[PDB]
RNA sequence: CCCGUCUUGAAACACGGACCAAGGAGUCUGACAUGUGUGCGAGUCAACGGGCGAGUAAACCCGUAAGGCGUAAGGAAGCUGAUUGGUGGGAUCCCCCUGAGGGGUGCACCGCCGACCGACCUUGAUCUUCUGAGAAGGGUUCGAGUGUGAGCAUACCUGUCGGGACCCGAAAGAUGGUGAACUAUGCCUGAGCGGGGCGAAGCCAGAGGAAACUCUGGUGGAGGCCCGCAGCGAUACUGACGUGCAAAUCGUUCGUCUGACUUGGGUAUAGGGGCGAAAGACUAAUCGAACCGUCUAGUAGCUGGUUCCCUCCGAAGUUUCCCUCAGGAUAGCUGGAGCUCGCGUGCGAGUUCUAUCGGGUAAAGCCAAUGAUUAGAGGCCUCGGGGCCUCGACCUAUUCUCAAACUUUAAAUAGGUAGGACGGCGCGGCUGCUUUGUUGAGCCGCGCCACGGAAUCAAGAGCUCCAAGUGGGCCAUUUUUGGUAAGCAGAACUGGCGAUGCGGGAUGAACCGGAAGCCGGGUUACGGUGCCAAACUGCGCGCUAACCUAGAUCCCA
RNA sequence: UCCGGUGCGCUCCCGGCGGCCCUUGAAAAUCCGGAGGACCGAAUGCCGUCCACGCCCGGUCGUACUCAUAACCGCAUCAGGUCUCCAAGGUGAACAGCCUCUGGUCGAUGGAACAAUGUAGGCAAGGGAAGUCGGCAAAAUGGAUCCGUAACUUCGGGAAA
RNA sequence: CCAACUCAGAACUGGUACGGACAAGGGGAAUCCGACUGUUUAAUUAAAACAAAGCAUUGCGAUGGUCCCAACGGAUGUUUACGCAAUGUGAUUUCUGCCCAGUGCUCUGAUGUCAAAGUGAAGAAAUUCAACCAAGCGCGGGUAAACGGCGGGAGUAACUAUGACUCUCUUAAGGUAGCCAAAUGCCUCGUCAUCUAAUUAGUGACGCGCAUGAAUGGAUUAACGAGAUUCCCACUGUCCCUGUCUACUAUCCAGCGAAACCACAGCCAAGGGAACGGGCUUGGCAGAAUCAGCGGGGAAAGAAGACCCUGUUGAGCUUGACUCUAGUCCGACUUUGUGAAAUGACGUUAUUUUACUUAUUCCGUGAAUCGGAAGCGGGUUUUUGGACCCAAGGCUCGCUUCGCGGGCCGAUCCGGGCGGAAGACAUUGUCAGGUGGGGAGUUUGGCUGGGGCGGCACAUCUGUUAAAAGAUAACGCAGGUGUCCUAAGAUGAGCUCAACGAGAACAGAAAUCUCGUGUGGAACAGAAGGGUAAAAGCUCGUUUGAUUCUGAUUUCCAGUACGAAUACGAACCGUGAAAGCGUGGCCUAACGAUCCUUUAGACCUUCGGAAUUCGAAGCUAGAGGUGUCAGAAAAGUUACCACAGGGAUAACUGGCUUGUGGCAGCCAAGCGUUCAUAGCGACGUUGCUUUUUGAUCCUUCGAUGUCGGCUCUUCCUAUCAUUGUGAAGCAGAAUUCACCAAGUGUUGGAUUGUUCACCCACCAAUAGGGAACGUGAGCUGGGUUUAGACCGUCGUGAGACAGGUUAGUUUUACCCUACUGAUGACAGUGUCGCAAUAGUAAUUCAACCUAGUACGAGAGGAACCGUUGAUUCACACAAUUGGCCAUCGCGCUUGG
């Protein structure tokens, strides 16, 4: 046999991502005193689009805590912000959608976006378009915080973490359909090349598992277990079932 | 009939070979072995080295407790370690005698039987340091032993084996390198793409309506939309070409043509790796694992080739074992080397004779067992069958026909043994075996006898060493299995071909004759004598008349 | 070496507007402008000056020619392959085809005959796929204007029916 | 006053010509497949294959999923579930049934099995034992849009037929909705309808469907297609049936000028022969040199057959093959320190939970207000898309003084941690166990009337083949063997069996008992053969010779081993009064080396510095096994394939044979109203043929191009028609049988790739065959038979299918010969002739007349002669008609 074509995304080479046109990374400021304390007010100066991200980001200006010059930002775009905006970041910023705040001042049961996972970490949670967490309760005896992530998964988090107000703008832009082959090729031509996506059975045993015969046809169980080495590990992978998922299964 | 070659079989419609020159294949080396030559000999070897020396890679000299091999073997080992020959044949010589003679001598070699050393077993008087010594006495055991050494060095042929290993030849494997100037895909930065058709949303005007909204006309120019130029691509003619213009082109005809579009340059990915809208595609005319060098003269039970002359001898396709069936080893067949003897008194023979022994095929047998099988006849006692009758069972004597796996009997052919000096007789002796018993058994000594104890032949007999080739067979008379049969397949005895020409069968590996140095003469074999074509249209009798191509010679058509 | 006209004309450049994207379509050198006003002159001679004019200076390497039916690659002076710029008149919707001007060129070894077979291009009485595996090949249709246009349909098409 | 070019209409006019050249859709009715656009095997496959939007499933919350890496690290990731990664299906519309037993995957963790380390015990110790003991496996649950699967028999309703219904075996579930002789149906050219004059084709139906079926997606579907298929209209040189025109070749010339190929060569018939000769045998024959063509032959060239087989050659691929491996999971030790508590064991000490931070790990930043304590406030910035830096000010020293340079406040103090998280876990190193076709290496017997499948003829016994010693083959024939037995072994004694006859309550064909006859007709473990009667059989008594130690011999055979057997010797025993017998089974089969392991035996030998005791190593004899049985450790596939070879061996022709196929004869039971033989020929029996298929394997594997059709010639006769005749159950007409006879002819079509077949139609007739199953350098390429692709069945899979389907490069002649024509030669030259010899050709039908005649009850119904035409064929020819034009002859006409 030869090497997969799942084994030889590892190398990089031509299925490295596709950023040159990309507008660099979005986060929020770095956790200074400022934030831990009081606030620091921005403003929004312009709403950009970054080729492969489907949620919109925004450009905000701040001043620099103890330097003369300005404090230039990228963050993800909450639904609702608009140029011109003024948005508050720190642990006095009152709850309003855009602003950025600790998740120990927002309470129970608010919708928020881009939180951080580790305190000054500049956030890893709920940055897709029409994404959100949701705040469940509060510990202050262990001072963590329950969110919901998108997924549905409860987590602990520290309520250090900050958060920002409301969800991520561009929401409802899987709901279209793409109706085209071509939209397909343009909307991973700035992402990375994984498409199109040719189907193991109809390759040869010599570049994968089910790969061969004289029809189409995977001639073994396509789920796979979890220590299965890679090049062998192709299908479902450790799958605790298959099938159409009805009743509680969907829930 | 063309050579070479494999082959049961080649002039072959089996392969190599257009022609010439030159080159072109059993070698070198290590080990061992038999044989032979040479030296010395219970020894032998100058081999590492030293002393020297043709001013010198030679030659010459040196082995003082060197070393190798030999001089002693047996045992796993601890250990022990050759008491030193008897006999039947036999070369040569000596004496008598002049016989296929009789005595003495008895080497080499062979047969037979003891003894000695050791392993194993067995045995133990008398001693001893308690485990040893050994008076005597052993064994269907075992040994590459002993019983007055034969080795060592060296030369060369041949043979086995390792090596490139007679020469040339794989598909592969490994190692280390080089390519993305083609092509595949990503990325960066550029460039390129007539004229037409359809007419989406939005917009204007008019008309209808209670409203909702509806209708008509225009405007507008959407789209992996249509026709189609360039570009890109490549469907058909299965057209041309097919030693081409071209290792993919040419002609006409075709697909697509604002997009998943086309294209330049830059840049990234490298060989069990890359890349792949996936054909195992593509990765520089190379891809179901590229290219280059090396390991490497890779290995081949397989194909091809393998170089002068005469002379002599001269095969095998069979046995056993083998992951053995295209191979190898083994035995047989063969050559070379001899050696021991012998000269007709031979002790030999693919032959017979005489005497004697074994056999179960051919035939025969069923009126003999076992099995198979046809018909009547008598008795009809007793059993069943049916209607006293009656058929069949039964019993007796007969009768047709049979057997590779039936048989009383039983050939032909073939098989075994014997026909003297290794015989016989007489008198003595030995024994632990044997017997009631010097009774037997075998052996030993002495003496005597033994015209060779059927025929024929005997270009003689015996013994050993080393080694080649071969281990595909085929044909025929006869016996014979499978098969309808076969120029089919498989066995038995012999011959033949293969390896072999020559005369005859027109022609033919096998049929008939017959086997061969180079010639002259003579005569034949098989076959022939009208011509072809050497020899009669010879001398005799009969048969046949074919208007079907009358008929015309084993195998044989 | 002069005086005018004309345009859904062609090539290039620019302007402005609109459509399209789950696609929004480089970077840096360099240059310009701005906010701020530390510091600085003169009592009028100094200071400042991106103004005008005058004066001086200008490295290294490439530069011929072909760019292709003969200068590149394909073993060749090979009907193949190889990026791009300029682009006239007529016909016509048209950088279609056909003809012409500028420029280029007659470079493909020549001569004589006019058999078969061939290759390429044609035509054909009457029949009209009977040919053949099969309408292969060829023929027929073809532009434009007007009229007219079915089944079916995802209502968009089908349709140049 | 100046304007450009679009549209509409009218008159006139030409031989109805006018998109006049150029340019430039054929159209329609349907089936199959794929939705579409797109992409694909550069140089044989453009497609139904790939992709696709849509749909569904799976993993993963960063201490992560997937992947790369020797290590360090890295890709996804400038990312964060509307995301990344891994799969299947394949627009839309309708749907997507049942099965979790099997194979996977997965969840759970009082519970068997389960490694190293560690722990305990015993021992002089090496070591041994026990306990404890991770993951995994096992046990239990889930999961099919995971791999996949989804059934038989019999009865049964007012004619039959059918089976709602009932009975019964049974599965994890028994194929549901649909669909179908389908690109999936063997039978099959299925049945019915439709299309045609005729249809193996097409379409629509029917369905117990060899072997349909639901995201291995089922059923549909507008639009689209250089995709497969059928029909209709138009159109035509595709054809009937060829003809002709142009150009360039060929051809001839000047100049220039190769290559393939070549044993020698080149006329035939038959024969024999390696079974298909240019050479040989016997014949026919045979006359210099040369030109243009031609494809019969040279089993022509091109290439050490790719098919098939063999080899103790490979390679790609697969997996339930053997042996391993990266990775990964798991435990121990290490990194690795500081505490506490609970519990447990013996001041130490295990286990569990938890605390500490400095090791270690991670996150953030241009390391920019961290920790503590004070002041202050109570119980520092948020309507606005501005601006924000380098300190104002106060206090206080120096001062080379009203100007410079310092200090402290403004701006709290203190703290030797840049900020945060996890934390002795994780991580690293080492070993241990599990997993591991992701990956490596390797294997995948032999015999064999080719190989495979089957079988065992591979070790092995009896009878026979076997030819009266021995030996003797086949995938010959009929059978047997891998065991069984403390007796079924040994020995002694007594007894006699099978069967039959005649007798005895129940009792009979057959229970038990009595007498008689009884050569074995019984029994003796098993196959068969042989052998045995006071026994080798049967019943009893006593017993272990089924024992110990060698050697020898036989069978096998190389005169090796093993197995088996036999005769002795030396011991110890059994049995019998004793002779004697007994070393397994009455005899002929019933079995196994080296190495290793294990056991038994010998107050045995060695552990090499000397000893002792363990341990180990030897000597002798057995046991654990190799059945491919003289004894490797071993699964597939290749249609992606490779190499060495093989005509020692298959797939053609030819050759032998002729069972089978085809054709023919003899006898005469019977049929034929009567009547064996006009015409037939049962039961038997004798042949021929090589146009069937088999059998064989002789020729060819350094290659003889492998179906059919087309085209073209020749040959055969076993005669379909035509000429001449005989026979009849021959009145006529028609028909049948037979004779001479191969001169002439034997056709046009639908369906199928076909050969074959079948139908329609015509005809005098629509006979049968050969020539390497004639004929591919003659064509064609539909089929078969490479590589792409689909279905069904089969297989875990790679893949397989004398199953279906669709797309798939057909090369070379100029050599010799043959044949066709062309010059020349043939004794000066020319004209006119003769002539051997060879070739050869004509053919069939119809009408009229005979004649409504002969004949016949009637129906019906001929023929010769003669006349006039026609068919097939042949050889010519162009007056006429028709065809061809570059007469480039004349005219017309488009664009320039
Ligand atoms: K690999
Ligand atoms: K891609
Ligand atoms: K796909
Ligand atoms: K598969
Ligand atoms: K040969
Ligand atoms: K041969
Ligand atoms: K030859
Ligand atoms: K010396
Ligand atoms: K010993
Ligand atoms: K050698
Ligand atoms: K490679
Ligand atoms: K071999
Ligand atoms: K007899
Ligand atoms: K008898
Ligand atoms: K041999
Ligand atoms: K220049
Ligand atoms: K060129
Ligand atoms: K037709
Ligand atoms: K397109
Ligand atoms: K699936
Ligand atoms: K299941
Ligand atoms: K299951
Ligand atoms: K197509
Ligand atoms: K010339
Ligand atoms: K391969
Ligand atoms: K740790
Ligand atoms: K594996
Ligand atoms: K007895
Ligand atoms: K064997
Ligand atoms: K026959
Ligand atoms: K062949
Ligand atoms: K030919
Ligand atoms: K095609
Ligand atoms: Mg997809
Ligand atoms: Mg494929
Ligand atoms: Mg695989
Ligand atoms: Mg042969
Ligand atoms: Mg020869
Ligand atoms: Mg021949
Ligand atoms: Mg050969
Ligand atoms: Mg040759
Ligand atoms: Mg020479
Ligand atoms: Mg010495
Ligand atoms: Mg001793
Ligand atoms: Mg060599
Ligand atoms: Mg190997
Ligand atoms: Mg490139
Ligand atoms: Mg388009
Ligand atoms: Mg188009
Ligand atoms: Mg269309
Ligand atoms: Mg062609
Ligand atoms: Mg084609
Ligand atoms: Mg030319
Ligand atoms: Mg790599
Ligand atoms: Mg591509
Ligand atoms: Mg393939
Ligand atoms: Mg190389
Ligand atoms: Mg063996
Ligand atoms: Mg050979
Ligand atoms: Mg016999
Ligand atoms: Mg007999
Ligand atoms: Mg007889
Ligand atoms: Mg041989
Ligand atoms: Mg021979
Ligand atoms: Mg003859
Ligand atoms: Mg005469
Ligand atoms: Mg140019
Ligand atoms: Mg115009
Ligand atoms: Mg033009
Ligand atoms: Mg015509
Ligand atoms: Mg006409
Ligand atoms: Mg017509
Ligand atoms: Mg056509
Ligand atoms: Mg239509
Ligand atoms: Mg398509
Ligand atoms: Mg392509
Ligand atoms: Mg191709
Ligand atoms: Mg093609
Ligand atoms: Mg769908
Ligand atoms: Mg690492
Ligand atoms: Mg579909
Ligand atoms: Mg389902
Ligand atoms: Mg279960
Ligand atoms: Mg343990
Ligand atoms: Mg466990
Ligand atoms: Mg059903
Ligand atoms: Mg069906
Ligand atoms: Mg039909
Ligand atoms: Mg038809
Ligand atoms: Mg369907
Ligand atoms: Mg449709
Ligand atoms: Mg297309
Ligand atoms: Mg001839
Ligand atoms: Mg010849
Ligand atoms: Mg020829
Ligand atoms: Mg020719
Ligand atoms: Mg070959
Ligand atoms: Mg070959
Ligand atoms: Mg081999
Ligand atoms: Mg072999
Ligand atoms: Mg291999
Ligand atoms: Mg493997
Ligand atoms: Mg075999
Ligand atoms: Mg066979
Ligand atoms: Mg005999
Ligand atoms: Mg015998
Ligand atoms: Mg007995
Ligand atoms: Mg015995
Ligand atoms: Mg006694
Ligand atoms: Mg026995
Ligand atoms: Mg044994
Ligand atoms: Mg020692
Ligand atoms: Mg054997
Ligand atoms: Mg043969
Ligand atoms: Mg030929
Ligand atoms: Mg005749
Ligand atoms: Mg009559
Ligand atoms: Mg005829
Ligand atoms: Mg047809
Ligand atoms: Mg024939
Ligand atoms: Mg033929
Ligand atoms: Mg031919
Ligand atoms: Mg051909
Ligand atoms: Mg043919
Ligand atoms: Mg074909």
């Amino acid at each position: 046999g030869r090497v997969i074509r799942a084994q030889r995304k590892g190398a990089g080479s031509v299925f490295k991502s596709h950023t040159h046109h990309r507008k660099g990374p979005a986060r929020f400021r770095t956790l200074d005193f400022g934030e831990r304390n009081g606030y620091l007010k921005g403003v929004i100066t312009e709403v950009i689009h970054d080729p492969g991200r489907g949620a919109p980001l925004a450009r905000v200006t701040f001043r620099h805590p103890f330097r003369y010059k300005h404090q230039k930002e990228l963050f993800v775009a909450a639904e609702g912000m608009y140029t011109g905006q003024f948005v508050y970041c720190g642990k006095k910023a009152t709850l309003m959608v855009g602003n950025v705040l600790p998740l120990r001042s927002i309470p129970e049961g608010a919708v928020v976006c881009n939180v951080e996972h580790k305190v000054g970490d500049r956030g890893v949670f709920a940055r897709c378009s029409g994404d959100y967490a949701i705040v469940i309760s509060h510990n202050p005896d262990n001072g963590t915080t329950r969110v919901k992530l998108p997924s549905g998964a409860k987590k602990i988090v520290p309520s250090g973490c900050r958060a920002m107000i409301g969800q991520v703008a561009g929401g409802g832009r899987t709901e279209k359909p793409m109706l085209k082959a071509g939209n397909a090729y343009h909307k991973y031509r700035v992402k990375r090349n994984c498409w199109p996506k040719v189907r193991g059975v109809a390759m040869n045993p010599v570049e994968h598992p089910h790969g061969g015969g004289n029809h189409q046809h995977i001639g073994h169980a396509s789920t796979v277990r979890r220590d299965a080495p890679p090049g062998q590990k192709v299908g479902l992978i450790a799958a605790r079932r298959t099938g159409r998922l009805r009743g509680q299964a969907r829930a």
